[PDB]
């Protein structure tokens, strides 16, 4: 499984687009979207994610570097089409290898949903979808910040 | 929600029946049982389990002292009436306080299913049933390990 640490994420049907909190926004119900590269190496911290695991299970919690708020399902609303927000709480996440290559999927556990992409147009917020074998709007790559 | 540590677990309908592993046997896919209180004060490390906690969240994992099995439904089939047993790898649980004391649910994490036993006779197989928040068979009182 993933290693835990800090991570810039890009989704891998629109490889110009990382995962992005509004604004540097610290309030409650904050969109998370997709957009350009903010800044070079590796962005600003809305830009950056920290991955806590449970061991021995592929169970996470995602915190933005700064501000420091975590992802969440808007109002815990566990449904097809619900917004990704920033908030002072998580929503628990299932992050799952898709074969030998590097890609994985965000699922949410037990219910057949995961996080989506879906225009290429810059500022598009991310929402869950049902999971496929054959989507890549629905698949992400992680590299690392070295940082400091 | 309950603190990391070590716990005998007792069923709320009938306070005569501790959570076991069947014969304290290492064995993969052994059924996990209520039985009567094997040693005095605390039992041997087959009714004796320990509780790892992902931090901002209810989402634990279970694992007996001797041998080291971690708690599992068989075959990871989430569905009414599933069998619980012993195994190298977890199911992740979600465990909340309800009734009303040092009484709590343990729940499959985003389903209406639930650990329950459904008879007093000695030794009857723990397994899954439906959610129901009039039902003491699927209520658990939670006691630390005395510090021998
Ligand atoms: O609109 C999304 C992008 O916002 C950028 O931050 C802006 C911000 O929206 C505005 O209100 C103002 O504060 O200027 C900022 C830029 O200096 C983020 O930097 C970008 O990553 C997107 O979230
Ligand atoms: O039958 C369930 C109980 O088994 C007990 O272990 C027995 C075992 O069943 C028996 O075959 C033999 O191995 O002697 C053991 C007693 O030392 C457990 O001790 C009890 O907790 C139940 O799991």
């Amino acid at each position: 499984s993933i290693t835990p640490g800090t991570y810039n994420i890009t989704n891998v049907a629109y490889t110009n687009r990382l995962i992005d909190l509004t604004g540097s926004n610290p309030a409650e119900n904050t969109l998370i979207i997709g957009h350009h590269l903010n800044k070079t190496p590796s962005g600003y911290g809305n830009q950056q994610w920290t991955l806590v695991q449970l061991p021995h299970t592929t169970i996470y919690t995602m915190q933005a570097v700064n501000p420091q708020s975590y992802v969440r399902v808007r109002d815990d609303n566990l449904v097809d089409g619900a917004a990704l927000v920033g908030s002072q709480q998580p929503t628990p996440v299932s992050i799952e290898s898709a074969g030998n290559s590097g890609q994985f999927r965000i699922k949410i556990p037990n219910l057949g949903l995961a996080l989506t992409l879906p225009s290429d147009a810059n500022s598009t917020p991310i929402v869950l979808g049902e999971v496929d074998e054959t989507s890549t709007n629905q698949l992400w790559a992680f590299e690392s910040v070295s940082a400091v």
